[PDB]
């Protein structure tokens, strides 16, 4: 059960009534769009889809030879799956992620990996993602150096249905290819075969993490008081004067889900309003405990400014206890007690610490690290940002400001 | 040679000038503050020390069955080396970080890692952070467990010369040990053994690291219109204000360098001044051209509340030509170019569409990623922290914020 815990923010149950209304037609304003073509809501079908997950697994369980995880993507089609499958990768498999185009640790890639053992996945919703094709290339020329004309089984597409030159490369190949649907949004797409896919290699269980995105979906559509993202919505909301907003995990396993999280919110909110005026909140990447060690000294002492959350989790799937160590006395209070136990003691104990500086900081209480936890997390955290969107008056499933420096780039390459 | 762009800052060089006084009073009050016991400044004498470098090398070459080094330290004693071991790891020893104590990943390693190839080395400045004296508990079990007698030199320890439970410890059981320098703090110590033991192990060349830092020195010493890091610190001085300071590095290999700052940067101003005021701000990290994808968005139409800095190198140490793809037309701009090229002009379009929006935004060149331009870089950025300490009035070198945290750590392990 995702818990919202507000017990240092005692003034929110009223805050959540009197702000009913303003919710409620929030809510409305976005359901209402569904259906219409170009609204990019498909996110919030995504966790239904349960043939299209048996789909991948087959394609998966066909190809058991793959040791080596190759995936060519940036932004949306990387961060997704970055933060699933380092969390949850059970199968050995090797995972490399190509979000990027400096060439020596590309290099070292080539150097090192076994054409034979690697599978390439190059992912792209509008298939023309210069840094993706950049290294998709680079990819293809040492497969088929290596592989001759057996390089196709190694390369595997996930990119729209029908549109873009990945789509119709695949075609023309006659490459294995999965589809990001057309109402899907990069940034919203982590729970379709772009995080899927490499899941199925990473071993992960598919259908405990839809399960867990079915559960948000109910809480996106529940009443008032069981609506989880309507109310942290509010949170933000309330706070949307404060002009940054930290997301800390307290788990090393969720290490790249920070980020994501950032890309989501960032990219969502970060925009023009129906107004005119430029609107949003900086988001900013933490993690429990390291960064009790490099950031919060600043939570501490430095300026009121910040909404923070802080997410926990409340059991681990296998603990370890803190064994006694001969001639370390000062380590004595730890001896007995398990890592869990200390994960746990300094998540609550820094929780409490924010609140005692004074900063505005609330908890999201995971029962444990697991794909169920995780996808109803994700999938919750989509629509909390989609409600923001009502609540701003900002189109959040587009990116208006990234178009120039791709433009800017085409004319630094070509003269 | 590090340098310095404010292409769109057109009014920087009367500022300079206008602030000259203002920057010269704030260096000579931090050279003041050196030899005087507890001032915290050893940093500075880091690049000098050309004995301890020779100790570090002749332990790694004595060592040279390591094939998996463990690293247990977290924030100062593991920010500095993640940065640097990620950039340069020419060896191919697989490097393991106990930077949490989540249970999982750490019964992963125990679990797969071979104790006969393994290396453990336990960093930390006062020689009882929890996390590490937690970890180094378990690991100790294992190595015992595993080797029998041979453990002890499995083991080497990284810690204050006389003070500490580590330091102890080591003294104890006859294990080799290093050195942090009594006036080195943490998030400044990653030019002493934090940083050159793993980086011996990776095969990386120390010398030139110390060397790039020893220009810094140099640069922080110099007349005003060649001291870069005066320069920078003025810079984040007029924005002071602003909530937000983007730090944005556009390279894969120092992947690791932007957390590494926001620790220098927000645990060393994220202070109350000497007039009680709550003072810093909020350091972002950020990574080119990925972050294009992320948070470029929000920076273009987001508000105008950031000081943006950007890490652009100007030449890769090995290229790589983007070859033409068969069937795959719609990137054809892209053939014939090479990777570096590529990121090299994504690099200054974000700049100047970053500037185009309207946001102050500076970029700090590197010739390139090597140990003697990130040695600068490092060294530059721990002056420009260190005269912003002086500029905003605070301890730059202390950390008072984090004590509770601690405090109710044990409180709540304890009952």
């Amino acid at each position: 059960m995702l818990r919202l815990d507000t017990r240092f923010l005692p003034g929110f149950p009223e805050a959540l009534s009197r702000h009913g209304p303003l919710l409620e037609e929030a809510r409305r304003r976005l359901l209402a769009k569904r259906g219409e073509p170009g609204s990019m809501l498909g996110w919030m079908d995504l966790p239904e889809d349960t043939e299209t997950l048996r789909e991948v697994r087959r394609y998966r369980e066909a190809n058991p030879w793959v040791e080596d995880f190759v995936l060519i993507g940036i932004g949306g089609s990387a961060l997704g799956p970055k933060a699933l499958e380092a969390a949850f990768n059970e199968s050995g498999v090797r995972f490399h992620y190509l979000d990027h185009v400096e060439p020596e640790p590309i290099l070292r890639l080539l150097r090192t990996l076994d054409p034979r053992k690697t599978l390439v996945n190059a992912v792209s919703k509008s298939g023309s993602t210069a840094e993706t094709l950049a290294g998709l290339a680079v990819f293809l020329k040492w497969l088929k150096a290596h592989l001759g004309e057996d390089w196709r089984r190694h390369l595997v597409v996930t990119t729209d249905p029908k549109e873009g030159p990945l789509r119709a490369f695949a075609e023309r190949e006659g490459l294995k290819a999965f589809a990001i649907p057309k109402e899907v949004g990069g940034r919203f797409s982590a729970l379709s075969p772009v995080g899927l896919l490499p899941l199925a290699f990473a071993g992960a269980d598919l259908d405990a993490l839809l399960m867990g995105a079915r559960k948000a979906n109910e809480t996106a559509l529940a009443p008032l008081e069981e609506s989880l993202p309507l109310k942290t919505a509010l949170l933000l909301h309330l706070h949307r004067h404060l002009p940054v907003h930290v997301f800390m995990v307290y788990s090393e396993r969720l290490s790249h889900l920070p980020s994501w999280f950032v890309q989501l919110h960032d990219e969502s909110l970060g925009k023009v309003d129906r107004q005119g005026q430029r609107v949003g909140t900086t988001a900013v990447p933490a993690l429990g405990p390291k960064d009790q060690h490099a950031q919060v000294q600043l939570f501490r002492e430095g300026p009121l400014d910040k909404l923070l959350a802080l997410v926990i989790p409340e059991a681990p799937l296998e603990d370890v206890e803190i064994p006694e160590v001969e001639g370390l006395e000062a380590a004595s209070y730890l001896f007995g007690k398990t890592l869990f136990q200390l994960l746990k003691a300094e998540a609550e104990a820094t929780y409490e610490a924010l609140a005692e500086a004074g900063q505005r900081v609330y908890a999201l209480f995971l029962p444990e690290v697991s794909p169920y936890a995780v996808g109803w997390l994700m999938q919750h955290l989509m629509w909390q940002t989609a409600f923001l969107g009502e609540l701003w008056e900002v189109n959040a499933f587009d990116q208006p400001g990234v178009e120039l420096g791709k433009v800017l780039t085409r004319k630094r390459l070509a003269g």
